[PDB]
C-alpha cells in the first residue's frame, strides 16, 4: 500500500524541495499537485510546479488554482514581477501543460476519486478554503491536512504572523474550522529544520537533482520549510508535537497570526490541530541527503 | 433588446415573487436560476425554485450552491417546505449536476453582458468570484436584495442577507463590478396593500400562487422583487452613489457601512443605493405585469 | 423636592439648548456642569459652557474635562478651527472661569455629595469612561444616566454611527457595560425633535433666552433639537415611546461608533442595559419648549 | 553624586517584590512613589504588597491604590482564594497606609513635581492609560517609559499574549499610541532572565534581603524573573540587545493582547514607538543582582 497525497503549492524554492521529496518517495503517491498565487502569479507558480514534475520524467497533472487571496489585498511589497518566483536552475521550457479545470475542481475530482487522501498545503490556503466552501462532502474523504505555515513563537510578516496564513488568513480560518484534522507545521519547527552548510556542500556534488536543489537553496546553512510536511508524513517521530485550539485572527495588527490555546483554558479542551514543536535537526539532514542519493 | 440576466436565489416568498416577474418581463431573458442555503437548506431553495419556473412552464436550469456561509456559522433560527402557502405538486423537474458556481461561470462567459441578480446571502457570488475572475468582465452589473442605511432586521445594524455570509458580501462588495443595493431603506417602503393583495387574489392563477404564498403569514413590505423592480423602472427609485464596506466582525456584524457623507474614500463609489420607491407606481406596475401573465 | 443632575457637555448649541431648559427649571437641581472636547477643543467648550451659566447669572460650577477620545484619533475633518462652536450670540467677555480640577475630579466629588444624581452627557463620553474607570464607588449613587448619542435607524458620521458615540466609541463601551441604567436619546427620536418655522419666529420675540436660543438655532439656515431631548426626558417621559434592549458599542471596522441594539432580543438572553427612545410627540417638544422659555429672563 | 527620579506601576506579585527591592536599594534612582493596579490579587492586596516591601527597608514611600479592574476586557476570574499575592515571607502588620488619593491623582502630582521621570509599569497598564487620558500635559515631564509586558516571540496567556499586555490591552493601545519614549521588557529577555539555582542558594545565606527574596523566589517549586529587568536596563542597558520598532497592541479578536513588532519596518513608513529588549547577559544579571543585594540589609 501507499499513501494517496495532494499537494497544493506556490513554488517557491521551499515547494520544491517538498514536491522532490514526494514524487521520489516509493511509500507515497502524489495523484495531483495544485497551485495558488504568492510572490509570483499562479501562471507562474503553475509553471514552477510543472517545471519540477518534469526534472523528473512525470506526468502528475497540475491545476491552476486562485490568483488572489479571498479578502486580503495580496502586498505587492511581497509580489515579485517579471521573474520565474522560482531561480537558481536552468529547467528549459520543455514542461508541458497544466490542466484546463481549476485547482478546486481538480482537488474536488481527484479526492472524490480515493477512499482516503492526505491534503499537503505549502501556500496560502485559498484553494483548500475555496474547495471546502463548494464541496464539503470532499471532508469524508481526507484523512488529515499537513500543512506548512503559523507559528506560536513568533512571525516573518510580523512579530504576530507567518506568510502562508497572513497571505489569505480567512482561507486559513475556513481550513482550521473545517473539522479535517491538522498537523500545523510552522515556524517553531521550520526554523530549527536547519540544512547545514555540510549537508548543502553534499547534495550540490550528489547526482542531478542534488545540484538541481543546491541551484535553488544556494540561490539567496538554510532553514527548510515546506519539505517538512513530507519529512513529518514519512518521519513523524522526528517531530514533538501538541494537540491544541488554534484560532486565526483575519484583522487588526496581528493579521495572520496562529493563535494558539497554549493553556487548553478558552475552548472547553477541543482542540483542532496537531502543532509541530520540535525536529529532530540532525536526523532531518541525514533524511534529506538518503532520500536524494536514491533520486536521478 | 432584451437583458440577459441571472439570478442567485434562496426562495423564500419573496424570491418567489423576484422570479415570477423575471420569468414572465418581455425585455428580460432568465438565463439560469441559481441557489444558496438559508432559513431552509440548500435542497429546498433549488426545489422552491424549481417549483416556480415549472409553474409557468418553463425550462430555465436551476444549479443547487453553497449549503453553508464561508465562516459565519448559521444561525438556526425543521419540517417546513420554506415557500409555504401554495401546493406546487409533484413534476418540478431536477438541478444541474454542477454546482450555482460552476453553473454561473458557464452561463456568464457565453455572453457578452449579463446583468447578476442575487436575492440570497451572496456565497454563490463571492466563491464564483474568487474561483473566476475572469467572469467580471461579462457583468454589467449586480443589483443585489440586502443591507440597509437606516436600521436592520437581524440587529439595529444589519440585514438578513448580508448577516447571513457578511465575508461574501464583502468579496462582492470589494469585487470592482457595478452594484445596485435594494436595501430595506426602499423593500420596507415597497407596502403591497391590502387592496392590491385582494385584487392580486382574484385576477389569474399566477395571482392566486402569489396571493397564497404573500398571505400564509394589511399590507406586506415587498424584498426581493425590488431588484427586477428597479432593472424594468430605474426611474421608480430615488438613488446616491456611495461607497459602501461591509462590517464582518463585532456586535455590528452584517452592517452595510454607507460613507452618507463622502468623507473617507476619497469620493470613490462602489454602489447605487436605492434610498426611496414609489410605492404607488410599485403597486400599480405589481397587478399590470401579473395581468398579464397565467 | 428636586431631581439633582449634573451634564458632562460639549457646547456647541444643541448643549446650549440642553443646559438653558436644565437651568431654568425648578424641578432640576443642576449641581455641575463639565465638558470635554468636541467639535471644538475643551477650552472652548468650558468658555461655551461658562457663557450659558453666565447669561442666567447662576453659581453653577465648570470643569473643564478630557482634551482627546481615549483611542479614536479625533478626525481633523470634524475640528472647527479658529472659531467659537457656539456661534449666533454675543454673550460679551465676563463669563468667570472653571474648576480648577479635571472634570473626572468635579464629577467624583459632586456624585460623592448625593445619595441620588441623575448623570446626562450631552458630548462624547470620554469624562464618564475615566470616571467609572478610577471611581467605580460613583456609580451605587446614579439613578441613571440619560444620555445623548447612538442611531438604530441611521447614523450621522457614517449609515452605521451617530457622532457622540462616533467620537469615542471605546469611552461609549465602558459607559454602556457599566451596570448604570441607561435611556438612550438617540437620533431615532432626536431627528423627529423638529422646533417648527412658528415655533423659531416665536422663540425670537418671546424675551432675552428666546432671543439668545433664537440666535443660535438660526446662525446655520425648522431645526431637529438633539441634546435638549435629554432635558425633555427627565420631564415628560410620557412625551416618548421607548423599548429596554441590549445595546453593543462598535469599537473598531468600517461601523466604529454603531450602538447595536439587540432589537429581537436574539442574543443577550433577554438581559437589558438601554431604555432606547424610539419616538416623540413632536407637537408636545413645541409647546413644552415655547412654554418653558417663556417662563424664563 | 546624581540620581535618577522614578515612579513605578505595580501588581506586587513576587516579581513587582525584586523590582521594588533593587528601585529601592540603588544609590543612582530615586524612587519618588509607587502606584498599584489591581492583577492576580485585588488592587487592596496588591497595595498591601507593595506597603510591605517600601517597610521592609524602612522607608515610607508613599503608596496610591489604582484601578480595580481593567478599562474593557472583563478580567479573567480564573487568573484570581483568600490568598496575600505576595507569599513566602511573613513582613507583619507594621507596613503603613496608602495615600487616600488615587493612583492616577498620585502619579499627576509626583510627575508634575519633576523637570523629568522615568515611569516604570511592571503590571497591566490602567493607570498610565487614565493618567495621560485626564492629563496629558504629564508626557513632556516623562523621559521614557521602561514598561515589563508583551513578546515578540510567543505568550504565556496564549501563544500570542503576555499577561500584563492581555490584561488590559486597551491600556497598553493608549500608552503605546501617547508619543512617550517606550522601552519594551518583554518575555524576549525575561524568560532568558534565569536566577540561577547557585544565585537563589547564595541569596538565602546573604543577609535579611536575601533571606526576604530567598522566600518569595522559592515558594513556588532557577527562576526566570520579568519586572526586576525594568531596574536592570535602567542600571545596565549595555546588558540587553535592543531594536527600535513600531509596536501596534490588538485588542479584540483571538490574538487579543498580542504586542505585534513590524519587525520588517514594512507598515509604518519606517516610525518607531519602542525600544524592544531582543537578548540579555543572563550571566551578568546574575552577578548584578548577587551585587546590588550584598549591599542591602
Ligand atoms: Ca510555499
Ligand atoms: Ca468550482
Ligand atoms: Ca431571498
Ligand atoms: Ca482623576
Ligand atoms: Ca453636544
Ligand atoms: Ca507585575
Amino acid at each position: 500500500h501507499t499513501t494517496k497525497i495532494i499537494m497544493d503549492t506556490d513554488p517557491g524554492i521551499d515547494d520544491a524541495a517538498a514536491l522532490t521529496m514526494a514524487i521520489n518517495d516509493p511509500s507515497l503517491d502524489l495523484k495531483l499537485v495544485t497551485t495558488v498565487a504568492g510572490n509570483v502569479t499562479a501562471d507562474k507558480t503553475t509553471a514552477n510546479a510543472l517545471k519540477i514534475i518534469h526534472f523528473f520524467g512525470k506526468d502528475i497533472p497540475v491545476a491552476a488554482g486562485a490568483k488572489q487571496p479571498l479578502i486580503k489585498p495580496f502586498e505587492d511589497a511581497a509580489r515579485i514581477h517579471g521573474e520565474s518566483g522560482m531561480p537558481g536552475y536552468d529547467f528549459g521550457d520543455d514542461y508541458g501543460k497544466p490542466l484546463d479545470k481549476t485547482a478546486v475542481e481538480a482537488l474536488h475530482d481527484a479526492i472524490m476519486a480515493e477512499d482516503e487522501v492526505i491534503l499537503v498545503p505549502t501556500g496560502s490556503y485559498t484553494n483548500i478554503a475555496l474547495l471546502f466552501s463548494e464541496y464539503p462532502e470532499v471532508k469524508s474523504h481526507i484523512k488529515q491536512i499537513v500543512a506548512m505555515g503559523g507559528s506560536f513563537s513568533g512571525g516573518n510578516m510580523t512579530s504576530a504572523a507567518e506568510f502562508n496564513v497572513f497571505t489569505d488568513p480567512d482561507a486559513a480560518k475556513i481550513m482550521y474550522n473545517a473539522g479535517v484534522p491538522i498537523v500545523t507545521v510552522g515556524l517553531d519547527v521550520t526554523l530549527k529544520a536547519l540544512l547545514t552548510a555540510d549537508t548543502i556542500e553534499k547534495l550540490g556534488s550528489l547526482n542531478k537533482t542534488g545540484e538541481m536543489l543546491h541551484g535553488l537553496i544556494t540561490h539567496y546553512g538554510r532553514p527548510m520549510h515546506d519539505v517538512n510536511t513530507i519529512f513529518y508524513l514519512l518521519h513523524p517521530e522526528a517531530f514533538t508535537t501538541k494537540d491544541m485550539w488554534v484560532d486565526i485572527q483575519t484583522d487588526g495588527p496581528a493579521i495572520g497570526a496562529t493563535v494558539g490555546d497554549i493553556r487548553a483554558a478558552y475552548h472547553d479542551g477541543k482542540t483542532n490541530a496537531k502543532v509541530c514543536l520540535d525536529i529532530d535537526a540532525e536526523y532531518f539532514n541525514k533524511w534529506f541527503l538518503e532520500e536524494v542519493s536514491k533520486m536521478k
